[PDB]
């Protein structure tokens, strides 16, 4: 891509390699976007172009979009406190294993990455509505980069779902997209509600977007996502000194031939900073770590944090909150 900033590209490879080494992973990928122009600033892969070719399950990285849709449609607000106790959809249990609370507001649902809370907000929409929404985010929609072997992704026809499936998709499983498509989705949050096409070319202003959320909604959701990286959140491993950082983790069991394997995992970390006025989106996947854990926060949190901090410095953006270190 001619859009690449070689300084960020260099930083991307170095940090990726360090995480891949430490976790003794099979492979890894980094995408860095300009959060307002959609320019592709870094696109880094261990020795094929996985960022473009490899569809992955987004996991918890999809959850802010469910929350954003619920808020945007007025189906919830910042005052509602939802029951977060376990429940069942037919025989299938849905429960929160991340936290101790029997209820959470939407901020808490975000912070704790609540399955119970997110699935309930998704459930306030019909299956077909949610299918259209995922498609609208670009899921199943080719990017037409021109890169060989590019994936469209996977989005199952809504007529084929079960009620368990809709909830499962609200957790980010059963649907799939490339890391580049996921980073694209995040532009709807960073660019004040407007989904960007992305640009492989230098471009100071994106000329054409597609609104998905109100500005107010996107701003609100960005503010909520800061809870993810602050103490009490599930993404503290991605915290960046001096900045409010909006982020999510992803952890998926790897798919081999239709089905899941219990002992292979893909870990993902994605986010943006500064949260109020985003400069870049940074996305990292670590494929099949075999050392020091496998959770997205555990394997991808550190390289995200270093690529983000390093990128904000390179790009001349200064801290918005007191630094606690150098």
């Amino acid at each position: 891509p001619r859009s690449l900033d070689q300084r960020i590209q260099t930083l991307a490879y170095e940090e990726l390699n360090k995480a891949v080494e430490y976790h003794q992973a099979k492979a890894g990928t980094v995408v860095v976007l300009d959060a307002r122009t959609g320019e592709i600033l870094a696109l880094a892969n261990t020795p094929r172009n996985r960022a473009v070719t490899d569809m992955i399950e987004p996991g918890s990285a999809i959850k802010p979009f469910v929350i954003a849709k619920a808020l945007d449609a007025g189906k919830t607000d910042l005052n509602e406190r939802l029951n977060t106790q376990p429940y069942k959809i037919g025989p299938s249990p849905v429960r929160d294993d991340t936290h101790v609370y029997p209820s959470l507001d939407v901020r808490g649902i975000m912070q704790k990455s609540s399955n119970v809370g997110t699935s309930k907000l998704s459930a306030r929409f019909g299956a077909e509505e949610m299918y259209d929404f995922y498609h609208e985010l670009g899921i199943g929609v080719r990017m037409h980069s021109g890169f060989p072997g590019e994936t469209a992704g996977l989005l199952r026809n809504w007529r084929r779902w079960r009620p368990i499936e809709q909830a499962t998709m609200s957790f980010g499983y059963g649907l799939q997209l490339s890391l580049l498509q996921l980073a694209r989705a995040y532009t709807a949050l960073t660019h004040d509600g407007v989904l960007l096409p992305l640009s492989f070319e230098k471009q100071a202003v994106a000329p054409q977007g597609k609104r998905i959320f109100k500005e107010s909604t996107a701003r609100e959701v960005r503010n909520l996502m800061v809870s993810v990286t602050e103490p009490g959140g599930t993404g503290t491993a991605g915290a960046v000194d001096g900045f409010d950082v909006g982020a999510k983790t992803g952890t998926a069991r790897k798919l081999v031939n239709g089905r899941y394997v219990d002992n292979k995992h893909v870990g993902t970390f994605i986010g943006f900073a500064p949260a109020k006025n985003p400069r870049v989106i940074v996305a990292v996947t670590i494929d099949e770590p075999t050392a020091h854990g496998y959770y997205g926060g555990v394997v991808a949190g550190s390289p995200f944090k270093k690529i983000m901090g390093g990128s904000l410095n390179i790009l001349g953006i200064s801290p918005t909150k007191p630094l606690t270190a150098a």
